[PDB]
């Protein structure tokens, strides 16, 4: 039996299964001490049982290995994981570990593993003989991440502008400037709708940061792809070492010559929670924020790279603007020129309920040669010098008003040019 | 004699009762030793005698039993709970516990119980088998919950504003944003009104954190629902204790599929309380507040979702902006978008003494398309156009003359869409 098949049932199987396995009183405790309980009870009985996750390093080797479904959060039913099999196997965090696991013994109260059977989707002899993430070279963006759907949704209008206004590929670097209450988490949906429609082999991945809870359970019960959240309930360190696990195991994918796709939301929170929890080094910027402070977040958006070997990272992540706390904007001119993509959105268009409320003229895609032909470049650029004299709004109304009466993006392009 | 009918009832009863009852002095001591004669008296007399109360578990199970009356205050009158009964009926802090009491024999001066025969307001048996709160999914909030008092009064006007200015449904988690002397007692007074009048079958609870002893009597002879207050002649312990008891209590309610609503006042002054009790963690940001100081007071105000299982919890928490404190706008920083509603009260609609002193533009709600019907929301929509380039202070003088002009909600509508 499987640990991540026992956490993908819901909360009530503790009566079916709990009580039917002879424990007495299940009802009432935290989930992972329920699944704990029943676990120990099974192993009690002797049958094999399995367990995978996500591995994560301690300062001393005292490893540790977490559930994505439980948002890789520190609980009992954590496997441990010893230095000597680190050394052995030379595994790190990021590292997804799968096989045998071992009741605990006297003294220990977490699950260790007995032998592993799988590493990374790989062999373990497979996995130990890949270079690392950092020393791979980075390339431009060269495999366009079409955003079309092609199944007529009503929805996919979004799809569509995004694909008119900033072209999204492989290994780009990407940045949603956006105020609040502009439509930043339903794109953020549509794109990964998209992504798990168009390209179903690139490994998805959606991060959210102190986050309200009902948004979470949403973007869980939505996307296809798994999710990673963080409530704001949960302190700074839990930020900082969620958003920690999930570029360990970003990189540690693409190191597979695999796409993995990271949708953050957002870089402007991370930030805030790296900079409540790094010790001060004695030089504060404007806002109360540290200098230091915003070099751990960079490293993170800096990971979206096309990697020349095989794989490729990308990164889209939106940022926050004028909420009224300044370091929102302190923290924003420190990312203007560190993406290669950016997107901006608008409060204005979406105070006349126009949406997708995008500012085409402002936002744009850089080197964007490299990763569309050269007909519907020149498409988009007739676009773009007949669109640019228009206000944002009256841009997005027209845009709105001609793709709805057209099919797919060539059929605007046509009916465009024959006007 | 139940002990809760004779906490009810005022001091000189229970002097008579005394007197009546033979017992010396027993008037200039305070209620709870007076309670503690009268109870002693009568267990020496012989009869059987029975309680209720809320639980609260110490940290090695020594367990207590407060009431809501005496405002969660420890004295005499709070009953002993040993780990025994905890072990064997599975309780845990906030449950709502009745049933036998018991005298106390020698080497100890605290009521035991019996046996209990009610928990939660309900068998014990069936108490046990709940799910916890942590363990159920949250939502967006469904069921709207009206406020319009429609008994044609004239502070009704208050409540109809509130009806069109930010919707409010069951799972919300709402900020009320006000400077000093803006309105906030008598704004959540109406509010606890329309929640009493309207839906009496949600559970209504009102805590009040630091407030002057005669504002926290006016709440108490006003309003339906228990209200619990702690004043600032306590210290900010037992703020931290009144905020744990109830945010523990309205989750044991709302584990039965129970719609419980809190009203705080306030969430700045509960976040003091935090900060100046918890230990320093080494890292203070800007107003002299610790990083994970704020760690505690997010939890009880990200309680606040809709149960897809059952019941539902909304949170209304004041906070207060303009005081001439940098703390308490760090606080505000630190909690702008953490709510899914928010009510902008100003000073400059009060310094006019027009009330309800509403900031109509910055108040609003999240994805209420969920909580209204559509016709009337495009009613809201067009309201809103219409409203929003006026001042603020513009805005409400025309906003109370229309709604003066009409009578019910309704009614305004169809007046603006007729002219
Ligand atoms: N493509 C769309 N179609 C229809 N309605 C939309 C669309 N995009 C946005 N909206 C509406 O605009 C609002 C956007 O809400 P959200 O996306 O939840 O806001 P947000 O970007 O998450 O910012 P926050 O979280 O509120 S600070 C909602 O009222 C939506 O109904
Ligand atoms: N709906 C209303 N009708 C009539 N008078 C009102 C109304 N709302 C507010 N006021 C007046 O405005 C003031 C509001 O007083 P409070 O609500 O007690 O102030 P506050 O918001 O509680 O701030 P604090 O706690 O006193 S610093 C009083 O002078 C009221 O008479
Ligand atoms: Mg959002
Ligand atoms: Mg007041």
């Amino acid at each position: 039996m499987n640990l991540t098949e026992l956490k993908n049932t819901p909360v009530s199987e503790l009566i079916t299964l709990g009580e039917n396995m002879g424990l007495e009183n299940l009802a009432r405790m935290r989930k992972q001490d329920i699944i704990f309980a029943i676990l120990k009870q099974h192993a009690k009985s002797g049958e094999d049982i399995f367990g995978d996750g996500v591995l994560e390093i301690l300062q001393d080797g005292f490893g540790f290995l977490r559930s994505a479904d439980s948002s890789y959060l520190a609980g009992p039913d954590d496997i441990y994981v010893s230095p000597s099999q680190i050394r052995r196997f030379n595994l790190r965090t990021g590292d997804t570990i799968s096989g045998k696991i071992r009741p605990p013994k006297e003294g220990e109260r977490y699950f260790a593993l007995l032998k592993v059977n799988e590493v990374n989707f790989d062999k373990p002899e497979n996995a130990r003989n890949k270079i690392l993430f950092e020393n791979l070279t980075p390339l431009h963006a060269n495999s366009r991440l079409r955003m079309e759907r092609g199944n007529g949704s009503t929805e996919d209008l979004t799809a569509r502008v995004l694909d008119l206004a900033s072209l999204i590929g492989r290994g780009q670097r990407g940045l949603i400037v956006a105020p609040p209450k502009a439509g930043k988490t339903m794109l953020l949906q549509n794109i990964a709708q998209s992504i798990a429609y168009n390209h179903p082999d690139c490994v998805l991945m959606v991060l959210l940061i102190d986050e309200r809870p009902e948004e979470v359970t949403e973007m869980q019960r939505l996307v296809k792809g798994e999710v990673v959240a963080s409530t704001f309930d949960e302190p700074a360190s839990r930020h900082v070492q969620v958003a920690e696990m999930v570029i360990e195991k970003a990189k540690r994918l693409v190191e597979h010559k695999k796409d993995v796709i990271i949708l953050l939301d957002s870089i402007t929170r991370l930030a805030r929670a790296y900079n409540t929890v790094v010790p001060a080094s004695g030089k504060v910027l404007t806002g109360g924020v540290d200098a230091n402070a915003l070099h751990r977040p960079k490293r993170f958006f800096g990971a979206a790279r096309n990697v020349e070997e095989g794989g490729s990272l990308t990164i889209i992540a939106t940022a926050l603007i004028d909420t009224g706390s300044k370091m929102d904007e302190v923290i924003y001119e420190e990312f203007k020129g560190t993406g290669n993509m950016e997107l901006h959105l608008s409060r204005k268009i979406a105070e006349k309920r126009v949406f997708p409320a995008i500012d085409y003229n402002r936002s744009g895609t850089r080197k964007e040669e490299l990763l569309t032909t050269q007909e519907e470049l020149q498409k988009m650029w007739i676009l773009r010098k007949i669109i640019h004299p228009m206000g944002e709004i009256d841009a997005m109304e027209f845009l709105i008003n001609k793709l709805a009466m057209t099919k797919t993006n060539d059929d605007f392009f046509e009916m465009m040019k024959r006007s």
